[PDB]
């Protein structure tokens, strides 16, 4: 589904993607504010961009970070799934 | 394998895109490098990011520039389609 605390662990798997690509080990704290953005088409969901402003211990001390996640909604062929892009991560105050 | 008047037109809309959006004038004239990244998920493209290094004219002058260009794929569901989004077009200076 969408909101409820999937927030929750989409932040968390941003975190973790930005352990990769920076090669860092931040530990999530909490989400602090999330935007969601969603389109559908004829009721099917296609898509959605979730910016989500973050708080992460860099190592020892909690920080504030600014994530975009894309999330791709896979319909019904080959079964329904989503597929998740980590695309920017820019701690900002 | 990157083809090359697929990337050429995609770069031909990059700068499409930053003369409407800051009422410039550049006029295109080629593409120098490109990386072409893109990702498939259950046997179906899901997204492609495209990392352009462009020359255009600049009040007649050759400068280059660099772009990024993002195209999602809507493959089956309401008809095979491709959404191009401009994300950062800035010289190199």
């Amino acid at each position: 589904a969408s909101n409820s605390l999937e927030i929750e662990e989409l932040a968390r798997f941003a975190v973790d993607e930005h352990n990769k690509k920076e090669n860092a080990l931040l530990e999530f704290v909490r989400v602090v504010k999330a935007k969601e953005q969603a389109n559908l088409y004829l009721s099917t969901p296609i898509d959605t961009m979730y910016y989500l402003t973050l708080e992460a211990k860099d190592g020892g001390k909690k920080k504030l970070y600014e994530a975009k996640v894309w999330v791709k909604h896979i319909m019904y062929y080959p079964k329904t799934a989503n597929f998740k892009e980590l695309q920017e991560f820019k701690p900002v105050g």
